[PDB]
């Protein structure tokens, strides 16, 4: 099997990447991402829109609710060497995502090792400021009221009920952001998504200065995978 694995910072595109490679090829693709595997945060966590998909198919390791935990990357782990493993008569498979622990898990294991073809894909993060500008378009997106998805504001107000959730939450990029943004304006998270004009413009600045801490720590914590 050939394996075609993307990986790299947030907001590095290889969502994308990997959605054009699996409309030309007709192979799935597998998040290598946990934080994605909690639909009730399908949005702030990044799954792109059903219709973004054109179509392809995209594979996540678990579906599980937010306040059962994010899913360790030791599970991960294995659960991605089982979506390989039983698609092994299959041409190719996709891999694309940014966890650290799951990458990590993926270069110290043996079951990579051997027995597959590879292309290998690594996005570095660019120019900070280039980084902010995508990073501040994407929140904006993650934003936006639409019929067909909640934002990543009516994520958060809804899951805000649950007191279980909210440590959870405040472990999470985006998410983190927009609560300490909250207490700082002295706001009911459940107002968020009603805020004045111009705050909107400080939660996505200060939102994308979070994805930038994040980037950052995925160029120093990423493994150095072998191409
Ligand atoms: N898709 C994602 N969305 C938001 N935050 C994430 C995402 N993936 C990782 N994180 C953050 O980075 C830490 C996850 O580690 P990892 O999966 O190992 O990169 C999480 O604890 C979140 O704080
Ligand atoms: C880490 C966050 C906020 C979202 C996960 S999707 P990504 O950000 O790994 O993705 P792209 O490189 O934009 O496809």
């Amino acid at each position: 099997m050939l394996l075609h694995l993307i990986y790299g910072p947030t907001c590095s595109g290889k969502t994308d990447m990997a959605i054009q490679i699996a409309q030309e090829t007709g192979w799935p693709v597998v998040a290598l991402d946990r934080v994605q595997c909690c639909p009730q945060i399908a949005t702030g966590s990044g799954r792109p829109l059903e219709s973004e998909l054109q179509s392809t198919r995209r594979i996540y390791l678990d579906s599980r609710p937010l306040t059962e935990g994010i899913l360790d990357a030791e599970s991960a782990h294995r659960r991605l060497i089982f979506e390989v493993d039983w698609r092994k008569s299959e041409e190719g498979l996709i891999l694309e995502g940014g966890s650290i622990s799951l990458l990590n898990c993926m270069a110290k294991s043996p079951f990579w090792r051997s027995g597959f073809q590879w292309h290998v894909k690594r996005l570095r993060l660019g120019d900070s400021d280039a980084f902010l500008t995508r990073a501040k378009q994407r929140v904006a997106e993650m934003f936006a009221i639409r019929e067909d998805r909640p934002s990543l504001l009516e994520e958060l107000a809804e899951l805000w009920n649950y007191p279980a959730a909210r440590p959870i939450l405040e472990d999470i990029d985006g998410y983190r952001c927009a609560i300490r943004f909250a207490r700082k304006h002295d706001l009911a998270i459940s107002q968020l998504p009603n805020i004045d004009a111009g705050r909107h413009v400080e939660l996505i600045e200060a939102i994308a200065n979070e994805y930038l801490e994040h980037a950052l720590s995925q160029e120093r914590d990423f493994p150095q995978w072998p191409e």
